[PDB]
This record gives structure tokens, sequence and C-alpha cells, in this order.
């Protein structure tokens, strides 16, 4: 998931890498 809660600046090593 890219947004976890409201998580703009972060997404993570998993959504798009």
């Amino acid at each position: 998931k890219c947004t976890s809660d409201q998580d703009e600046q972060f997404i993570p090593k998993g959504c798009s890498k």
C-alpha cells in the first residue's frame, strides 16, 4: 500500500519500487 495513513512524502519499498 502507498498511503498507510496519510503518508504523502513516504511510500514503502513495496508499493511502487
